[PDB]
RNA sequence: UUGUAUUGGAAUGAGUACAAUGUAAAUACCUUAACGAGGAACAAUUGGAGGGCAAGUCUGGUGCCAGCAGCCG
RNA sequence: UGAAAUUCUUGGAUUUAUUGAAGACUAACUACUGCGAAAGCAUUUGCCAAGGACGUUUUCAUUAAUCAAGAACGAAAGUUAG
RNA sequence: CCACUCGGCACCUUACGAGAAAUCAAAGUCUUUGGGUUCUGGGGGGAGUAUGGUCGCAAGGCUGAAACUUAAAGGAAUUGACAGGGCACCACCAGGAGUGGAGCCUGCGGCUUAAUUUGGAAACUCACCAGGUCCACACAAUAAGAUUGACAGAUUGAGAGCUCUUUCUUGAUUUUGUGGGUGGUGGGCCGGUUGGUGGAGUGAUUUGUCUGCUUA
RNA sequence: GGAAGGAGGGGUCCCUUAGACGUUCUGGGCCGCACGCGCGCUACACUGACGGAGCCAGCGAGUCUAACCUUGGCCGAGAGGUCUUGGUAAUCUUGUGAAACUCCGUCGUGCUGGGGAUAGAGCAUUGUAAUUAUUGCUCUUCAACGAGGAAUUCCUAGUAAGCGCAAGUCAUCAGCUUGCGUUGAUUACGUCCCUGCCCUGUAC
RNA sequence: UUUGGACAAACUUGGUCAUUUAGAGGAACUAAGGUUUCCGUAGGUGAACCUGCGGAAGGAUCAUUAAAGA
């Protein structure tokens, strides 16, 4: 792949004149083997896959498609330059959280705006109706929010569209913000209120929280103690 | 009176040769009896046809390779 | 200083006043002005010797031009001794 | 202060002239080529390097190559690619109705399958799948009977006087082998923009097409 | 001031030929579905559902070539059937007596009398043929859904949105496309913040 | 055969310079980011990029200034 890898590595030397293909790249055979493979937005995609193909053993199958990224043991690919930046932020952000006790999918690798992660077994929370032990489950979703607030971060949309099924795992973190943000409490109470609505409406439910614990549910000025300042490792928002 | 293709008589030395001439003796030249043209097989080559620099938008092959190219290519 | 730190200071820093010492430099006036072979030369007064231009009804009478060899001077930095 | 004159540092005007041009009182009086005299260059690198000499306390100065390598390196002057200001509900602002969440209809991708054709489908449409019938020219043999048409009935998963039981009708319109294929065969016609004459320049360029004030 | 200080018209010489880039019949598929993306229809109820009564449009299209659009009488719970009739159409169907809507009652906030998917039994209509089921009617069955995250579409006046009708295709078959009318708001009358387009130093 | 003399080929042993060749043995040795731009001199960094003193443009000039009859 060295005839292709160098063909990409020379691309940083900057349009592109025809002579760049003759003297910018490195000869007999080399000036022909590029065509022998080359004969069989897009190129920075269709060929740029080659890095993983070498460094990474099944091509798998299609699974999902989205407005800004596409999804195919699971691989994630972003959508000419900035796409490589976004992928790097995501990879290190996830990696960081997983090194703590947080229940998020394990990252395995990242290259050239491509990321690879563990594939979750479960099913989406939004269609759960019959879990055998809802009282403990309520408690443990509440405690999860407290942990993040301790470490310094607030999820923006911690709700049933991004939890999968303590057996739950959290599958994405769009537009997270730091605990220092001026609106931190306003978003915090939304997450608590959103999770209360679900357990009341569908499950009828209404040290820990809820029944059997001496405090009903968390509150922003309680149990938040600036433990770890992970919001400085990734400058999420609000310095 | 000028071109393009079926047909007919004429002319001649390359070569061979009696002789004489030539020469110290010879060979050859000059002269000459006999012989010696119809794919007149008694068959002209050496370099070129992008430009410099006279002369091909012809037809088949090949794969930046084999090669061409004083220089630009 | 863009921001700041090292530093100096209640035995008084920075700032104010009256005096003194040392070494260097010569503002404004100063310009489409001057002098010198070039490098270069700017406070006052004195001494020493030189120079161009101008004026000339003075003197000599070709004594001249350019120049290998050879010779004097030559910013700043640099070398040796006080 | 006014007029004149010699010498000097400069300036403005002028071009018989000069030059590749920028420009030039000399960079003029040069193919119409000769006033006197000193020094230096001969495409770009290697290289102000190596070596010898000479000067200096030293740092260094002066003099000064070749092997080899390369098609350009260089001068002057023209034209001109890839911040502002304007516009729009396929942009926003103020808002309305929403879509995205549920059930179902429908289009595309993927999966599956013998096929799920290709990119207002029950037959036909139809292009897809399984299984059945039926159908040139040029040489050698053949015929007055080469061949053509037709009642009633019949054969398969899918059938008919182009097959078959029975047997009439008709006449050279043609039949069986063997030799290259030629073609109702594949790969002729449509759907904001410039010059003339004049001016400048050796040219490529330039003016016209503008300093200022208006409009989509 | 004033009806109005407008809206629209790049494409079409070579090779190969016996049943050869064929003819035709029966049956199947195009409708299969763990899933991904997108345009839609119906709802989550009281500004409502159900029952009775009131009662109003505009743009189309229709047979002799034969059988199109159908009034009126009779039968049937209904879908539907049957005997006649007008129109080659500003003339007849047709005042297309459309729906939302208005008035008087029942229901009482309970996945309820909201919502009607999935499914069983039976009766009809088109067609040569309805099985994997065109469509219609009757009784029974009674699912999700308690106003919807990140994202994202259209829109400045008889306009958005609500409601229905006609035509197209068409033996039958619409939740589709185009047009028409009925009821009829809120919020700007601006800007370059976001998205996007356009115009006016240097040999690069 | 022999004395002396002039002419004078050439020989031997040391020194020195140059060259040919066998030939060690080794070193080899080679191949396969700046942002004004510069000159001389001295110092510094692995490294263009840094610092002291003197010099050049081969670097893009807006605006304003005196006026005469006893």
């Amino acid at each position: 792949t060295d005839d292709f890898r160098v063909l990409q590595a020379v691309e940083q030397g900057s349009v592109v004149p025809t002579p760049l293909i003759h003297q910018i790249s490195g000869s007999q055979s080399g000036t022909n083997r590029a065509i022998s493979d080359l004969a069989k937005y897009n190129g920075i995609d269709y060929l740029a896959l080659k890095t993983m193909l070498n460094r990474d053993y099944s091509v798998g199958n299609t699974i999902g498609v989205g407005k800004e990224s596409d999804i195919y043991r699971v691989m994630k690919i972003h959508r000419m330059h900035l796409s490589r930046l976004a992928a790097n932020k995501e990879y290190q952000f996830m990696s960081m959280l997983y090194s703590k006790g947080f229940k998020v999918p394990e990252p395995f690798d990242n290259s050239r705006h491509i990321v690879v992660m563990e594939l979750i077994e479960g099913y989406p929370m939004r269609r759960l109706r019959k879990h055998k032990n809802i009282p403990k489950l309520y408690s443990d979703l509440m405690c999860f929010i407290v942990d993040l607030a301790n470490s310094g971060l607030i999820h923006c949309d911690f709700n049933e569209f991004n939890i999968m099924i303590c057996g739950f795992v959290v599958i994405d973190f769009p537009q997270c913000i730091s605990i220092q943000h001026q609106d931190a409490d306003y978003y915090f109470q939304r997450d608590v209120d959103c999770i209360r609505r679900f357990f009341k409406k569908k499950l009828k439910y209404e040290e820990g929280f809820g029944d059997g614990y001496k405090y009903a549910y968390p509150d922003f000025k309680r149990d938040v103690k600036r433990t770890d300042n992970l919001d400085e490792l990734v400058q999420a928002s609000g310095f």
